């Protein structure tokens, strides 16, 4: 074929991005797992020649398998060729040469929304209070990240509040790329691998066929939409993930509005949980929604 999709997984690492690992004085972590950590970091010199920024940085352990190795490898690639955007954690630099790779990102200093929600819940007003207005910023700088994504055919698979951060200036940033994959080729990706997943937050047709797409990240927008506006409560409360559960979502279960969700907003939690894939909205439709809420307002 004379024409193809450009797979930028493929397409060599662009050493703009190179960063001396020795400009780098590593904190506390922030984040840790099974194939490495993510830690605040201290970069000296890495935007301004004279002057040390706080960032972020993902590593694996020594440990690791290729297939973790090339992963990280891949998210570098994926986000250099996302670009730029306000409201997702930005790739900054990376440290490729020889040692263990270092990928660089922002720092976005108030941690994740789930916890954050969690915190100001029993000061919540629907000083320094969260309110409604907080929660629908939230909401449409969370679908206009998800738009910038899926503009660039890109599909996030672990949408949840806890991967959503809060910077200066009431900012939120969509973190964690590690599963992001363009899907530009088949407009669906099919999940071969055997770690633990986020049901709860998961389409059917991911649960049960392994399948995901544009629609089912779609799904896990709704799921966090009601995490937002219930103020960080976990979802489907009282239901264990087992076979219950599954059947229950298999026959139309949905979770009921939360207590200070604007009905409009429910109303896109609802359309977000359609079982067929071609009826929940797009990302963009949503902005376009939010943004009428909120000129109303
Ligand atoms: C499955 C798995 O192993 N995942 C691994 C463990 C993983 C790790 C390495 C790897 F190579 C592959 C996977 C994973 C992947 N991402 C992450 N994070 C996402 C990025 N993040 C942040 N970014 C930017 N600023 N920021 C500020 C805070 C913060 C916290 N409190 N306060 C006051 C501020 C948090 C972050 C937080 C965690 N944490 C672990």
């Amino acid at each position: 074929n004379n024409y193809s999709y450009i797979d930028p997984t493929q397409l060599p690492y662009d050493h703009k991005w190179e960063f001396p690992r020795n400009r780098l004085s590593f904190g506390k972590t922030l984040g840790a797992g099974a194939f490495g950590k993510v830690v605040e970091a201290t970069a000296q010199g890495l935007i301004k020649s004279d002057a040390a920024m706080t960032v972020a940085v993902k590593m694996l352990k020594p440990s690791a398998h290729s297939t973790e190795r090339e992963a990280l490898m891949s998210e570098l690639k994926v986000l250099s060729y996302l670009g730029n955007h306000e409201n997702i954690v930005n790739l900054l630099g990376a440290c490729t040469h020889g040692g263990p790779t270092l990928v660089i990102t922002e720092y976005c200093c108030y941690g994740d929304l789930l916890n954050f929600l969690r915190r100001k819940r029993d000061e919540f007003v629907p000083k320094d209070f969260l309110t409604l207005e907080h929660l629908l910023s939230f909401s449409y700088q969370v679908a206009k990240g998800m738009a910038f994504l899926a503009s660039k055919n890109c599909i996030h698979r672990d949408l949840a509040a806890r991967n959503i951060l809060l910077t200066h200036g009431n900012i939120t940033k969509i973190c964690d790329f590690g599963l992001a994959r363009d899907i530009k080729n088949d407009s669906n990706y099919v999940d071969k691998g055997n770690a633990r997943l986020p049901v709860k937050w998961m389409a059917p047709e991911s649960i049960f066929n392994s399948v995901y797409t544009f629609e089912s990240d779609v799904w896990s927008y709704g799921i966090f939409l009601w995490e937002l506006f219930s103020l960080g409560s976990s979802p489907y409360p009282g239901m264990p993930v087992d076979s219950k559960f599954y059947k229950m979502i298999k026959e139309g279960f949905r979770m009921s509005s939360p207590e200070y969700a604007p009905a409009e907003m429910y109303d896109i939690m609802k359309t977000c949980w359609d079982a067929d894939p071609d009826k929940r909205p797009t990302f963009k439709q949503i902005v376009q929604d939010i943004e009428k809420q909120i000129s109303e307002s």
